[PDB]
C-alpha cells in the first residue's frame, strides 16, 4: 500500500489523533482558547471543540466508516461524513451491479 | 472490522469485480448488449463500457486510493473519485491540524 493512498492517509490520521488524546492529558484547559489564532466572543467554537471534533472524526475512521471561516473547519465532519457515506453507498450499488453483469455473461453464454 | 464498514465494502468489491473479470472471458461479447435492460441508438455506452467502468472503480480501490437516466449510472466513476479525493483531503488536513493541537497543548502546558 502507498504512501499517499487514502488507506495510508487513514491510519496515519488515526495514529496522530490517538497521540494527540494521550498528550491531551487535561483537555478542559483547551477551553476558551480561539480557534482564529489568538470578532469571536465568549460561546462560540473553540479549540475544544475542534479537538473535541478532531476525535469524533477518528472513532469514524476506526469504525472502518459504518453509516471568519473557520466555520467552514466546523463543516469538516459534516462534509467527511457526506463523502464517506456516498462513497459507502457506490460501492455498494456497484457490487450489486458486477454480480449482475457476472450474471448476464454466464447467461449470455449459455453457463446457467 | 464489521460487515457493514467501508472498508469491508471495499474488498467484498474488490473480490466481485475480480471474480467478474474471471468469469468475462470474451469481453466483446458485452458490445452492443443495452444498458436499459434489452431510445438507445448505436454509438451511445453499452454493457462493455460499463463492465470498463467497473474494472476502472477496482484498479482504484485496489491501490488504497491514490488521488433515460442510466446517465447517472455512468456518473459514478466521477462522483466516487470526487468523494474518494476530498476525504483524502479532510483527513491530510486534519492530520496536520491534530499535529498543531498536540504542539499548542505542549506549548500551553510547558512542555516545550
Amino acid at each position: 500500500y502507498p504512501k499517499n493512498c487514502l488507506l495510508t492517509v487513514m491510519d496515519r490520521y488515526s495514529a496522530v489523533v490517538r497521540n494527540m488524546e494521550q498528550v491531551v492529558m487535561i483537555p478542559s484547559l483547551l477551553r476558551d482558547v480561539q480557534l482564529s489564532g489568538p470578532s469571536v466572543q465568549d460561546g462560540a467554537p473553540d479549540l475544544y471543540t475542534y479537538f473535541t471534533m478532531l476525535k469524533s472524526i477518528c472513532v469514524e475512521v476506526d469504525h472502518g466508516l459504518l453509516p471568519d471561516r473557520i466555520s467552514e473547519e466546523l463543516d469538516l465532519e459534516a462534509q467527511f461524513h457526506l463523502h464517506f457515506c456516498s462513497l459507502h453507498h457506490i460501492l455498494t450499488h456497484l457490487t450489486r451491479k458486477a454480480q449482475e453483469v457476472t450474471r448476464k455473461y454466464q447467461e449470455m453464454t449459455g453457463q446457467v
